[PDB]
């Protein structure tokens, strides 16, 4: 499923992401936008280390979810990576919350540093009623 901007913003709000571990909703929106373009089916194989990024938040198979084919898999979210390709993002959200409970927080995603950090991210939630 490819979410519309405000549809995703309200969905994230309902799932308790606004202010989670100090991260505003606009920051989560900027992350999803640049990671997948709000597409839950997004997958990206990393030929260099044999891992794959899954779903709307592009969560990696080495540390977070298990796909069975990634060397040194940790599966910190205790989730099949398949759960991150659903139209329903409840599982992706639960895992994203796990990711940010580590010291790095949202900095864990390089894309966030490149395109959201220290920038005006208000535009992502404006007009959504959140």
């Amino acid at each position: 499923k490819v979410f519309e901007r405000c549809e995703l913003a309200r969905t994230l709000k309902r799932l308790g992401m606004d202010g989670y571990r100090g991260i505003s909703l606009a920051n989560w929106m900027c992350l999803a936008k640049w990671e997948s373009g709000y597409n839950t089916r997004a997958t990206n194989y990393n030929a260099g280390d044999r891992s794959t990024d899954y779903g709307i938040f592009q969560i990696n198979s080495r540390y977070w979810c298990n796909d069975g084919k990634t060397p040194g898999a940790v599966n910190a979210c205790h989730l099949s990576c398949s759960a991150l390709l659903q139209d329903n993002i409840a599982d992706a959200v639960a895992c994203a919350k796990r990711v940010v409970r580590d010291p790095q927080g949202i900095r864990a995603w390089v894309a966030w540093r490149n395109r959201c950090q220290n920038r005006d991210v208000r535009q992502y939630v404006q007009g959504c009623g959140v």
